């Protein structure tokens, strides 16, 4: 139901907020 | 730049991670 | 219980990350 | 220096939300 769909989506978000973190991480050690 | 971009991204994605958390927040309590 | 306690860590996880990130992106501006 | 730092803060605050977000996940479906 919303609650499991919501913490669906949470769990996707964060997933992209690490991978573009990781980009970040990687451009700033250049 | 790039690394600009990825952490307003990222700041971004972990808003909605928040909004929906939120919303399963109440869920439970309900 | 377990699942509300968990989902209270996470958004104060998420809030950590989120003022970490503000000041990196304070950090990149300069 | 601060800004790598903080990056590095904000990756490990995300992990932190994901592995709740997962004990979370699997109370819901119990
Ligand atoms: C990567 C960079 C580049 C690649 C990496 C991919 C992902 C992530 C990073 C990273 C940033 C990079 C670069 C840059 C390119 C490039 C590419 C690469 C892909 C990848 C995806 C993601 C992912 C995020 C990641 C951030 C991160 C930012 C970084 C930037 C730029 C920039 C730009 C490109 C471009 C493409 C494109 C891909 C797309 C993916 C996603 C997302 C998004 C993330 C963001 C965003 C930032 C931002 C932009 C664009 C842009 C968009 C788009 C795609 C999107 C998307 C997103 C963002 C866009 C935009
Ligand atoms: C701020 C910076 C500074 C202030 C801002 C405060 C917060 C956040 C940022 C920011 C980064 C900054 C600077 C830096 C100082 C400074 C201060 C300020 C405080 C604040 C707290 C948070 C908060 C995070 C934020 C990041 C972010 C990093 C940034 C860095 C350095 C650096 C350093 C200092 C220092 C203090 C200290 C405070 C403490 C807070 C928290 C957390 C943590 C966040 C991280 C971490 C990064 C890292 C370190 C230390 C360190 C620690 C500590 C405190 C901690 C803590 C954390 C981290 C430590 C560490």
């Amino acid at each position: 139901a919303e609650a499991e769909s919501a913490l669906e989506y949470a769990q996707q978000a964060l997933e992209k907020a690490q991978l573009a973190l990781q980009a970040a991480r990687q451009a700033l050690k250049a």
